[PDB]
């Protein structure tokens, strides 16, 4: 079979790295009238990726013909799958011609194909590296039109190019996008924002007087913690690295940060999504059985990730730590409700039930309507997440909630929900176990009604490391 033979020959051509032969075989298939499929085209795009950009001579056939091959695949109406977008992007990155990368995205659109975020990268980053703001803004407008949402690296590049070209309005808009989409910024974005506020352009941008009514109304309209009406005040910024105390008060200027509400409609949308996702991955009957059980139980003030409470910072499962956490949650519940403990059935009858009084206590919690033992093969994370979301209550876990399945939950609603609901344990020698409660304010870039900015840095563990903030306040 000829298409099956080209497959075999391109699979081999190449783990070897032979681009000149992959390009010979491509040309030969077309002289034989053998139709290249999705698989052939993808292998071919990957292999052309390995060509490198010629620093001395004019461009090599591998990269150069790679764009031709991509163009043809679309013309042929062969459907791109995830490997197509990845190899297409690798090729774009290797060539490092932002104009050619942007051409690839324009032709996807012309043929009704949805570009991916990684398709836009080599174009956007290419123009930003060249200081070409006008072209970077075109790419960004194109992304926005295709409903592709930028992440921090795209926003940071747009921020830097706006700073380089002295564009105060684009800086303002990008900073609002950082607030909306990212919330807390990486070290390098933080340093960038600090440079902005100390800069000459920042010093010289702003308004001495403004419609205070219009600001107040924008604050209500936006949901809280920003107004979006432009730079306010005049003159030099005082720009300090600082911290918030436990109540959200800036140690530099004493502004108390806002606690930003979550709209209950967004929460119900998210609960539906969460249920859909869990049922796609769990045995549906297992997850449904839990849903039905939960409808018949509670009320709950807290849901505990039992495996995480037994295991975090432990050489092996610690019933002491789980039980202490149960007792502590019950103590802080205004009506002394036991928390809902989610644990694997294998744990309810294995290592945590090793000692008879522990086993009797696990059974007592179950009999109090405060424990659900998830079935063999289940991923407990769906169960404790759904319970805390559904009961609108505290979620006790030290799980980071960022890898694997948690990526499916998105990077807007879920991080906001997590901040308001997640309780983590910490331990010290002097005191024992502590429950660390949600903050009374929102850890997000905030813009005050008078134009003052507070920008939080992102950190791995804000209980381990004290989170730094930037305070930017006009000196006059
Ligand atoms: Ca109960
Ligand atoms: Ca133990
Ligand atoms: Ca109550
Ligand atoms: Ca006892
Ligand atoms: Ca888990
Ligand atoms: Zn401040």
């Amino acid at each position: 079979s000829p298409e099956a033979l080209l497959k075999q020959k391109l699979d081999m051509c190449s783990k070897k790295g032979d681009v000149l032969e992959a390009l010979r075989l491509y040309d030969e298939a077309r002289r034989n009238g053998v139709q290249l499929s999705q698989y052939h085209y993808n292998v071919l795009l990957y292999v052309c990726s390995l060509a490198e950009a010629a620093t001395e001579s004019s461009p090599n056939p591998g990269l150069s013909r790679g764009f031709d091959i991509f163009k043809q695949m679309i013309v042929d109406k062969v459907v791109p799958n995830e490997a197509t977008f990845t190899n297409g992007a690798r090729l774009a990155v290797a060539k490092d011609d932002p104009e050619m990368a942007f051409d690839m995205v324009k032709q996807m659109k012309a043929f009704g194909i949805q570009p991916r975020l990684r398709s836009y990268g080599p174009a956007l980053f290419g123009f930003c590296r060249k200081g070409d703001a006008d072209k970077a803004y075109e790419v960004d407008a194109h992304m926005v039109e295709s409903e592709v949402v930028p992440e921090e690296p795209e926003l940071a590049a747009l921020l830097k190019v706006s700073m380089d070209t002295k564009n105060a309005d684009k800086v303002y808009k990008t900073l609002q996008r950082l607030r909306d989409l990212v919330r807390q910024v990486s070290k390098s974005t933080f340093d960038m924002i600090e440079e902005w506020f100390k800069s000459e352009v920042a010093t010289k941008t702003g308004v001495k007087k403004w419609d205070v009514k219009k600001i107040r109304d924008a604050v209500v309209s936006g949901g809280g913690g920003w107004h979006g009406q432009g730079w306010l005040g005049t003159g030099k910024w005082n720009v300090k690295r600082t911290e918030m105390d436990e109540n959200g008060v800036c140690k530099c200027c004493k502004e108390k940060l806002v606690c930003i509400d979550i709209n209950p409609v967004e929460t119900e949308t998210f609960a539906a999504s969460l249920t859909r996702l869990a049922c796609e991955r769990e045995v549906k009957a297992n997850f449904n059985q839990f849903q039905e059980w939960l409808e018949r139980h509670g009320p709950f003030d807290a849901v505990i990730d039992g495996a995480n409470m037994g295991l975090v910072n432990q050489r092996s499962f610690s019933f002491f730590q789980l039980n202490n956490t149960v007792q502590r949650c019950q103590q802080i519940s205004p009506s002394k409700r036991l928390p809902l403990v989610i644990l694997h059935k294998s744990r309810v009858n294995g290592g945590p039930a090793t000692y008879p009084k522990n086993r009797a206590l696990l059974e007592k919690w179950k009999n109090a309507g405060a424990l659900y033992a998830t079935p063999p093969g289940s991923n407990d994370d769906w169960y404790w997440l759904y319970a805390a979301v559904s009961c609108k209550c505290l979620l006790v876990t030290n799980d980071e909630m960022r890898d694997h399945l948690f990526q499916l939950l998105g990077n807007s609603f879920f991080p906001r929900w997590k901040e308001k609901h997640q309780v983590r344990i910490s331990v010290t020698r002097e005191d024992g176990l502590k429950l660390n409660m949600p903050p009374p304010y929102s850890i997000v870039i905030q813009e005050s009604e008078d134009g003052t900015w507070h920008v939080p840095m992102s950190v791995e563990d804000d209980l381990q490391t004290s989170r730094q903030w930037l305070c930017a306040k006009r000196s006059k």
